[PDB]
């Protein structure tokens, strides 16, 4: 859809999940985990960066992570748009960024293409090998970019050191980091993901809690059926899901053939069916 009519979406979304009135620890603290995240973009992130110019560029690589940052940052679209016109909808996409490797799964990668065109933006992909790299040739062509949005957070226990507005190291080109993601939670993720209704990478229905590559990354052991039982955590979000008002249907994408070939050795939970944070990584390495 039309960029306009995708921030305004994600804003009723949003909002919609900021009027939840549920007795949870894990919707209020996702509804804290939000209004964080949009304070950082609106305060502290848009009055200095224009997020629709080019100066931002918004790292994309349909995982969950950044897809849950993706949804805030055009409900903040939405908002900013009425802020700048209250202190003075353009018809364009969002500058995008994403590093195609010859190990991206090709669900992945389809579904890229496909929220690409849901979210209406503008895709840099790069020719599918470090990342390092892979942006300092993106700089080298789009030079007046300032600042990219990265999904980034916490998914083990281990000191990184990561703010919300940081410098990138002397190792990377030099960019501004903006990583407003950084204080959710694995149980946030899915709690608001789900909730969205919005499609999600079909990987994470097979099991998948984390998305690398075809040689690096497997559904979680941990969700093997015949050696685990976790209980369903999100079942309201997903039942009250936003538009949705069949009640227990979840928005996966289409896995592609080779994905199903390469799947069909694998007795998987899918990945919403694990929140120990700990284990987010383990089908990972
Ligand atoms: C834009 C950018 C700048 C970085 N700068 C530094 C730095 O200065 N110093 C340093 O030590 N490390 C830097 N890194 C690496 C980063 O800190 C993590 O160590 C690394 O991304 C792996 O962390 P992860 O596995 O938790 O998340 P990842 O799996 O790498 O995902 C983290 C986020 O990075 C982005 N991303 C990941 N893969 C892709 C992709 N293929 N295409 C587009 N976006 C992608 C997404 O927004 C995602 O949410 C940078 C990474 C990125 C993406």
């Amino acid at each position: 859809m039309q960029l306009s009519k995708a921030a305004e979406m994600c804003y009723e979304i949003t909002n919609s999940y900021l009027h939840i009135d549920q007795k949870s620890q894990i919707i209020a603290s996702t509804q804290e985990a939000i209004r964080l995240t949009r304070k950082y973009l609106l305060s502290e992130i848009f009055v200095r960066w224009s997020p629709l110019n080019g100066e931002i560029s918004f790292s994309y690589n349909g995982g969950k992570d950044c897809q849950v940052l993706l949804l805030l940052y055009l409900s903040c679209l939405w908002e900013y748009f009425f802020i700048k016109a209250q202190n003075s909808f353009p018809m364009q996409r969002l500058p995008t960024v994403f590093i195609d490797q010859e190990e991206t799964f090709p669900t992945l990668e389809n579904f890229v293409l496909e929220t690409s065109e849901r979210y209406c933006l503008s895709l840099y992909e790069s020719q599918r090998v470090n990342m390092a790299d892979a942006f300092r040739d993106f700089i080298k062509i789009y030079p007046e970019t300032e600042a990219i949005v990265i999904g980034i957070r916490h998914t083990d226990p281990f000191g990184e050191a990561l703010k919300p507005i940081q410098r990138t190291d002397s190792n990377w080109p030099d960019f501004m980091r903006l990583q407003p993601l950084l204080h959710w939670d694995l149980t946030n993720i899915w709690s608001f993901l789900l909730y969205s209704n919005e499609p999600i990478c079909g990987l994470y229905g097979k099991g998948f809690t984390s998305i690398g590559g075809i040689n690096n990354s497997l559904p979680n052991p941990h969700l093997r059926k015949d050696s685990n039982n976790p209980a369903l955590h999100f079942e309201w979000e997903i039942i009250h899901a936003f538009g949705k008002d069949r009640s227990s249907a979840i928005n996966t994408s289409p896995i592609s053939v080779v994905d199903k070939e390469r799947f069909s050795k694998y007795n998987y939970y899918p990945g919403w069916y694990l929140v120990d944070d700990t284990l987010e990584r383990a089908g990972r390495i």
